[PDB]
């Protein structure tokens, strides 16, 4: 038995929708909480099943919260909770931004309005540019922790051989900003091989690309956290077989640790 399975069997369908079984609101979070510069937290209103997995989603440089938004209800409704903060100033580079994910994570869980509703054993890191950095960061520092999804990650650190938490890294194919050469795969090429690891590359996306809605992001993120944080084998079919990675999908690379 697996008591962190939350929400019904889900199909091709559940993974894609805009909006997941559960019925979401949100709190704000003012930046003179100390650590961070503030954020707003998605939650499910639903109690009758447990608690949930928490997960903080950091943005990028001279980027806000704005940012990441989307992300919040489309991940909150399939069972999260999900803090998407803003860090100090728009200019802080990526370890600070780790710093203070590592802070948002402990404020959600120890002082937050819904700390009631966050299992703190069950908790991920997401971020976009230097945020995502940040996000390989927090993940090499903190390793209790159950996943880490680095977006179109940007850090001057290549080898994160020391990471030890399931990494799905989510790369733009066209990304001139943080391109995949120097960034995104080199970071994946360096998870140790006994790592349970992905990395997407997205066909013909910018690096902004995880700014605005995009279904396979979504899919690919509620899957890992639901496989590593809900421990929840359901979501495995979506993992392997991996997809396809022809001029005919959404992606132009594809690399996974299957079985």
């Amino acid at each position: 038995s697996n008591p962190y399975e939350r929400g019904p069997d889900p199909t091709e369908s559940s993974v894609t929708a805009s909006r997941g079984p559960f019925a979401t609101t949100t709190d704000s979070v003012s930046s003179l909480v100390s650590g961070f510069g503030g954020g707003t937290i998605y939650y499910p209103t639903d109690t009758s099943e447990g608690t949930f997995g928490g997960v903080v989603i950091a943005p990028g440089y001279t980027a806000t919260q704005s940012s990441i938004a989307w992300m919040g209800h489309r991940i909150a409704s399939q069972g999260f909770v999900v803090f998407t903060i803003d860090t100090n100033t728009r200019y802080d580079q990526p370890d600070s931004r780790g710093r203070q994910i590592l802070a948002a994570l402990d404020y959600l869980t120890q002082q937050s309005p819904v700390r009631d509703r966050v299992d703190p054993n069950r908790l991920a890191v997401m971020g976009h540019c230097m945020g995502g950095g940040g996000t390989l960061r927090a993940a090499e520092n903190r390793p209790s922790l159950k996943a880490a999804i680095p977006l179109a990650p940007w850090h001057l650190q290549k080898d994160w051989s020391n990471v030890r938490v399931p990494t799905m890294i989510i790369g733009c194919e066209n990304d001139t900003v943080a391109s995949v050469s120097t960034h995104a795969i080199r970071f994946y090429e360096s998870l140790p091989s006994s790592l349970p690891k992905a990395y997407l590359e997205l066909r013909g996306a910018d690096h902004f690309a995880p700014n605005r809605p995009n279904t396979t992001i979504a899919k690919y993120v509620i899957a890992w956290l639901k496989r590593f944080v809900d421990e929840d084998e359901r979501y495995e079919q979506f993992l392997c077989p991996p997809p396809d990675t022809g001029l005919f999908s959404d992606f132009s690379d594809y690399r996974d640790s299957c079985p």
